[PDB]
């Protein structure tokens, strides 16, 4: 799959993270990210996708070694970690045709797994609007503990 790049933006308290909500297949909440273009560097793709989805330019804040990368179904997603962005920042996507809404969420309240259906003796996982964000949550919490503590 084509690699994706984007950001985990945190506020100044390190409490909250910025998520975006798309439409249709992308209808839940997730970190801002998207597919790398031909010959485009990872940092440039992250900034481009993040500015397209949120209107905030991370270019001056990216740190090369500060990211979480996950491979999910043989597609690689790398989110650069961007702390210290004020919660009163005005975020506005490029077009509302791709992004419904943009919100801060408390890290400690976000799930780091979906719930099973063991109450119903049924296999699988219950729907969860944070599905796309969930895989990054435990790694982010561990990364923040190691880097700030
Ligand atoms: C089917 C499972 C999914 C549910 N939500 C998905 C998703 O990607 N939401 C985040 C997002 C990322 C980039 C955007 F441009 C717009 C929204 S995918």
């Amino acid at each position: 799959g084509v690699p994706t790049y984007g950001a985990i933006i945190l506020d100044e308290t390190l409490e909250n993270v910025l998520l975006v909500q798309g439409y249709l297949a992308k209808s839940g909440w997730g970190f801002p990210k998207g597919k790398v273009n031909k010959e485009e560097a990872p940092h440039d793709c992250a900034a481009r996708e993040v500015f397209e989805e949120t209107g905030f330019d991370i270019k001056d804040y990216i740190c090369k070694d500060d990211y979480i990368e996950l491979r999910i179904n043989d597609q690689l997603a790398r989110l650069y970690i961007i702390p210290g962005i004020p919660k009163d920042t005005k975020f506005n996507p490029k077009t509302r045709r791709e992004i419904r809404n943009i919100e801060w969420f408390s890290i400690e309240k976000l799930p780091c797994h979906r719930n099973d259906m063991t109450p119903k003796s049924k296999l699988g996982l219950a729907p969860n609007k944070f599905f796309m964000a969930i895989p990054f949550i435990r790694p982010l919490r561990d990364w923040l503990s190691r880097r700030f503590g």
